[PDB]
């Protein structure tokens, strides 16, 4: 499935907060569940996949410093409700962080 | 001369943007002379040399598409006045795409 880069939430049952929060459950990966559902993120219920309710992408292998917005926009970046949520000027900060990390190690 | 990363212009005759637009005259090179005093530049009346009235700061060798604020930041990161016209946001914008683009080319 593509991402959806529609203003119009993929996962309309997935859009309140609280609704995301309660997907979790006993939370033990390293990533805070609250910062996730913040971030849009809603847990599947299978290792650390969570899934982002507006645009649908997902991520897993949350790493210790590892931030749910941060790689929101690495991997999401049509994603209109991280777009909402941040503005642009953010979101080219994390673009221009991330490719410029790649490039260093390069 | 190390730049003024003061909350003090290090020059004040230079404060107001009509006294520094004055200071151009004619000016015949490529980077518009009214976006040069926005920035903060003043000129110094030998070729496209500028400076900054706050930090001090000079360029020079004015490029066709070139930015004052772009290499005002690029230059001289730490001025206030820069701070104060553009946000943090903005300045690390600038200063990730600059170091970006010379990781590109390497
Ligand atoms: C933050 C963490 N380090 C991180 N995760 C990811 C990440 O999952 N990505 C990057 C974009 C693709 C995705 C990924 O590989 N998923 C795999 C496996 C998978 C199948 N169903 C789901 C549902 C939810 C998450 C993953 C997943 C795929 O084939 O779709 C990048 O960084
Ligand atoms: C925007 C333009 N491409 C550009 N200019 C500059 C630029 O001048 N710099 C970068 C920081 C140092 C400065 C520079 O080299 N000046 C020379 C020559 C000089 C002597 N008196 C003055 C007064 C005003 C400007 C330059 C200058 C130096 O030794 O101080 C970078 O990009
Ligand atoms: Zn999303
Ligand atoms: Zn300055």
């Amino acid at each position: 499935n593509f991402p959806n880069s529609t203003n119009l939430p993929r996962n309309p049952s997935m859009a309140d907060y609280e609704a995301r929060i309660f997907t979790f459950g006993t939370w033990i990966y390293s990533v805070n569940k609250e910062q996730l559902a913040r971030a849009g993120f809603y847990a599947l219920g299978e290792g650390d996949k969570v899934k982002c309710f507006h645009c649908g992408g997902g991520l897993t292998d949350w790493k210790p410093s590892e931030d749910p917005w941060e790689q929101h926009a690495k991997w999401y970046p049509g994603c209109k409700y991280l777009l909402e949520q941040k503005g642009q000027e953010y979101i080219n900060n994390i673009h221009l962080t991330h490719s410029l990390e790649e490039c260093l190690v390069r």
